[PDB]
Order: structure tokens, then C-alpha cells, then sequence
């Protein structure tokens, strides 16, 4: 009959929906926004990566003793350093040392030990230092091929509910795949009409359906497998950042770069005509910080 959360882990997710009403110019669809930035740590890694250490958790692969180890580019870091500091685990993070000074910081302020390296090299030098110590434990992806990523049917649920059933199309990140093929695997079923649209990330400006590779070590990276996925919406990051711009200053919606490309992807399919009438759904995955 309280609600008070034994620690912070707890707090990730149940992220809010809100309206976007400026930034859409005039579309004819509804498009709201799922604020991943809402999380503790500030992004959707957050689920990602609680996700994983429960996981480890339950498997018995992490005592009371383990230390977590992760090579990151960004905010998975992060959001492991918050899980770890909050669960009393040393955390131990290797990336690339062009990682901004103020991302740096933030994970030392979590009490993050930070190896940086010149990514393969990050990849590279987590697996030799998990070698030197049987504490290290390294959260890795779980679940099984046929099943969705276990965090993407907690977003599942959220919007489900949060919509009545009444979503119409789901637009996030192509991330690594488990966030929109998870709540693709999920929602269909439920709701034959739903569309879900990937967001991919390009360069300054730059059109036709593709795989794209994911994040791996050596030359030949994994493709990703966007099966259940309708569409890819390819974003240059001119348009994603002007996007996140006036989410700011339009919406009062303090975002990143990635939430800037995923609203682009939105708004084009609101002005679709045969999107006329449609409640669209958008995951902004990130914070503000290139501001």
C-alpha cells in the first residue's frame, strides 16, 4: 500500500508518453513521444542494462564479489555504472578515448573505473583483462533468438498500455535490433495494423532498403536482423539535429541527437496520407548534451 522503490534500479522504465504538438508542422496523425531520457540515468540503456545484470543475477553468474566489465561507446556505460553503484558491484568500463571529457566525468562520478583506448580496441581489451581476474564478469545479451529482448516487452507493455491498444505505429532506434523487433514480436499479434518503423542514423545529408551492420569486434560485424520491422527511415544528422534543436525550444523536450532523427522518421510518416488519423508512437532514446 506504500509506493517507495527499494533502490534505483527499480525506477527504470514506466517512462511517460507525451503529445508532440508544434513540431509535426500541421500532420494529420497524432505522434507522441515515449521519453527514454525519463530513466535514471538518462537514456533507454538503462533497460538494457538492468536487464542483463538481472539476468546474470538469476544465472548465478554474479556474486556478491563479481566485478562488471563493458566495453561502451556511449550510454550503456553509464547506465551500468549507475546499476553497479546502486547494487554495490566495482564496475570497470573500457572505450575509445575520443568518449567526451563530460561523458567521462559522469561515469567517474558514479564511481566507474575507465581503462580508454585508441571499438575494437575497447572490445579487444575487455576480453584480456577478463582473462586476468575470474571476478570479471562482462553483461552480455541472453535470450534466446526466438524470443524478443526482455526489456523491449517491458517498452512493449508500457505503450500498450499507456495507448489503450490503440497504438498505430512504433518508431525507435535501430539501436542493436532488440528494442524494435522485441516490441514488434510482441505487439503484433495483438495488433495485426501495427507498423514499426526503424530509425538508422547517417551522415551530415544522405534513400533505399538495406542491412545494416551491427557493432562487433573484428572486420565483418553481425548484420542486424530486422525482420519484423516495416520500414527503415534513414536520417541525416543535419535533420536529426535541427529536430532536436526545437524539440527544445518548440516542445520545452530537451533531447539528443537520436531522439532529433527519430522524430524526423515520425513526422514524415504522419504527413503520409495514408497515415491519416494514426496515434504514432516515438521513442526519444536519449538526453541533451551537443547544446
Amino acid at each position: 500500500s506504500m509506493t517507495i522503490a527499494e533502490n534505483i534500479t527499480q525506477l527504470i522504465g514506466g517512462t511517460p508518453l507525451v503529445r508532440l504538438r508544434r513540431v509535426t508542422d500541421g500532420a494529420a496523425a497524432d505522434v507522441v513521444a515515449k521519453l527514454e531520457s525519463f530513466n535514471p540515468a538518462g537514456s533507454i540503456k538503462d533497460r538494457i542494462g538492468v536487464a542483463m545484470i538481472d539476468a546474470a543475477e538469476k544465472a548465478g553468474l554474479i556474486k556478491p564479489d563479481t566485478i562488471i566489465l563493458e566495453p561502451t561507446s556511449g550510454n550503456t556505460g553509464i547506465a551500468l555504472a549507475m546499476v553497479s553503484a546502486a547494487r554495490g558491484y566495482k564496475c570497470v568500463l573500457t572505450m575509445p578515448d575520443t568518449m567526451s571529457i563530460e561523458r567521462r566525468m559522469l561515469l567517474r562520478a558514479y564511481g566507474a573505473e575507465l581503462v580508454l583506448t585508441p571499438m575494437a580496441g575497447a572490445i579487444a581489451k575487455a576480453e584480456e583483462l577478463a582473462k586476468t581476474d575470474d571476478r570479471y564478469f562482462i553483461p552480455q545479451q541472453f535470450e534466446n533468438p526466438a524470443n524478443p529482448a526482455v526489456h523491449a516487452v517491458t517498452t512493449a507493455e508500457e505503450v500498450w498500455r499507456d495507448t489503450d491498444g490503440k497504438v498505430d505505429i512504433f518508431v525507435s532506434g535501430v539501436g542493436t535490433g532488440g528494442t524494435i523487433t522485441g516490441v514488434a514480436q510482441v505487439i503484433k499479434q495483438r495488433r495485426p495494423s501495427a507498423q514499426f518503423v526503424a530509425v538508422e542514423p547517417a551522415a551530415s545529408p544522405v534513400k533505399g532498403p538495406h542491412p545494416i551492420q551491427g557493432i562487433g569486434a573484428g572486420f565483418v560485424p553481425p548484420v542486424l536482423d530486422l525482420a519484423l520491422v516495416d520500414e527503415v527511415i534513414t536520417v541525416g544528422n543535419d535533420d536529426a539535429l535541427e529536430l532536436a534543436r526545437r524539440m527544445a525550444t518548440e516542445e520545452g523536450l530537451l533531447v539528443g541527437i537520436s531522439s532529433g532523427a527519430a522524430v524526423w522518421a515520425a513526422r514524415e510518416l504522419a504527413h503520409r496520407p495514408e497515415n491519416a488519423g494514426k496515434l504514432i508512437v516515438v521513442v526519444l532514446p536519449d538526453f541533451g548534451e551537443r547544446y
